[PDB]
């Protein structure tokens, strides 16, 4: 089984610095990119960085170019984000990721708590119903991002899980309840049958430019009493 360990996360000072950790396993850690993506308190997903293969090349988002730097040991199958000049933005839960565009595995998170882009839009932002429904969620791209369009699940106080890539393509061990279609800027998710442990927040996300973007995401909720 593949498994993503984080560490290093806790309470810091502004300006003050930190240092995260990933111990991989599970598989050929030098053969992958890995990638940080951080989720503010109750915002969306936001790729933070990249490293490649052998630490050749590292590439930042520009909320934190300068600031923070990625590397690598592939003898320790280890993964670190040294995190400097901290800002109260910073402050996210922070998430490895497998690969650089197309994210299969996460790790659970550690918690960071400081004292010309594609944009995707999702609708609904929110949604109620019951199990045994029919939902449809929308995700919409600023320019064609062709069918380079991901689905994400993220189970209440859970990770990420990689749901669907390739705007169509089911990953491995995903119910077929999920379909995604779409192309050009029109991307549709659609559970056919809505089941208990589907209730979650749902992200869409582009990987046609560099950087990859991510929606605000589309909240599945139960209807309340």
């Amino acid at each position: 089984e593949v498994q993503l360990l984080e560490s290093g996360g806790g309470l810091v000072q502004p300006g003050g610095s930190l240092r995260l950790s990933c111990a991989a396993s599970g598989f050929t850690f030098s053969s992958y990119a890995m990638s940080w993506v951080r989720q503010a308190p109750g915002k969306g997903l936001e790729w933070v960085s990249t490293i490649l293969q052998h630490g050749q090349r590292t590439l930042y988002a520009d909320s934190v170019k300068g600031r923070f730097t990625i590397s690598r040991d592939n003898s320790k199958n280890t993964l670190y984000l040294q995190m400097n000049s901290l800002r109260a933005e910073d402050t996210a839960v922070y998430y490895c990721a497998k690969n650089r565009a197309v994210f299969d595995y996460w790790g659970q998170g550690t918690l960071v708590t400081v004292s010309t882009d594609i944009q995707m839009t999702q609708s609904p932002s929110s949604l109620s119903a019951s199990v045994g429904d029919r939902v449809t969620i929308t995700c919409r791209a600023s320019q064609s991002i062709s069918s380079y369009l991901n689905w994400y699940q993220q189970k209440p106080g859970k990770a990420p899980k990689l749901l669907i890539y390739t705007a169509s393509t089911l990953q491995s061990g995903v119910p077929s309840r999920f379909s995604g279609s779409g192309s050009g800027t029109d991307f549709t998710l659609t559970i056919s049958s809505l089941q208990p442990e589907d209730f979650a927040t749902y992200y869409c996300q582009q990987y046609r430019q560099r950087p990859p973007t991510f929606g605000q995401g589309t909240k599945v909720e139960i209807k309340r009493a």
